[PDB]
């Protein structure tokens, strides 16, 4: 991209997105999910660009170009996102993950404290534990015979029956170069994140500083997972959520306007005390 930046970050040298936009606080700090780069926040960067400062982190051996490195976690991507925003000079950010890039959005908010990251947006993250067709993936991700496998029934289900052209070149072509090294620790860091933490709302819940954060997502569609992000927003005056209605688990990709006014709502109470 024209704003696709490198630079090297403890052992590592990680790519990261900066527009350099020189404007107010706070900053914008979109985070990745597994096996994938800022790629999945082209059109998200777009709607936000004008007005904001926008900093996009790729994990270690994630980016245009994929490499194997040592096996690493989500306590990795908080420090990795922290140093890159320590270079930057970036003090105030909102953090925005796309799903399991929500361990570290959480993680950092632990972290950084109230002051640094007063607020953040998950988007399709599953607040619920592994239910068992996502626990038979995350074992296809972690068996070097049948990770490609447990690729293509991710693909299946985050497209939901939808022939979304943008989401599928997201998948098929942008998270094309991407191979067991990370889908495999992808399966590890996910699985012993449910595993240690029990869900995402726990994690959240457990939070020394809770802080307002809001839940926006597509998928899953049914009135139970509905539910749920409902019982939890009632117990903790701290969590929203909206479900946006687009198509696929890719809101950023497929309902970009919408993702971003949820962000912005966040970015203005932040500006105002
Ligand atoms: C980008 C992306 C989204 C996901 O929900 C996911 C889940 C498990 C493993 C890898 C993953 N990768
Ligand atoms: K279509
Ligand atoms: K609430």
């Amino acid at each position: 991209d024209t704003y696709l930046h490198e630079t090297l970050v403890f052992d590592n040298k990680l790519s990261y997105i900066d527009n350099q936009r020189d404007t107010d606080g706070p900053a914008i700090l979109l985070l990745p999910g597994w096996c994938h780069d800022h790629r999945v926040y082209k059109y998200l960067i777009q709607e936000l660009d004008a007005d904001f400062r926008v900093i996009v982190p790729n994990w270690r051996g994630h980016g245009l170009s994929p490499s194997e490195v040592p096996d690493f976690g989500y306590q990795e991507q908080v420090k990795d996102a922290l140093e890159i925003l320590d270079q930057l000079g970036v003090e105030t950010f909102l953090p925005v993950s796309h799903s399991h890039g929500g361990w570290v959005l959480v993680e950092l908010l632990e972290q950084a404290g109230p002051e640094r990251a007063p607020r953040g947006i998950i988007m399709d993250w599953l607040m619920w534990a592994p239910k068992p067709d996502f626990a038979k993936s995350l074992t296809l991700l972690k068996d070097p015979e049948r990770w490609r496998e447990g690729t293509h029934g991710l693909f299946d289900v985050w497209l939901d029956g939808h022939d979304e052209k943008r989401v599928r070149h997201h998948l098929l072509e942008e998270m094309a170069d991407y191979g067991y090294d990370c889908w495999g620790r992808s399966g590890r860091v996910i699985e012993d994140a449910y595993g240690r933490n029990g869900s995402p709302m726990q994690m959240m819940a457990n939070l020394t500083k809770t802080r307002p954060i809001r839940h926006i997502f597509s998928q899953p569609t049914e009135p139970e997972y509905e539910k749920i992000n409902s019982d939890f927003a009632e117990q903790h005056p701290w969590f929203s959520y909206a479900k946006l209605g687009g198509p696929t688990a890719f809101p950023a990709i497929d309902v970009p306007d919408r993702a971003a006014v949820h962000i912005r709502e966040f970015a203005t109470a932040i500006r105002q005390g």
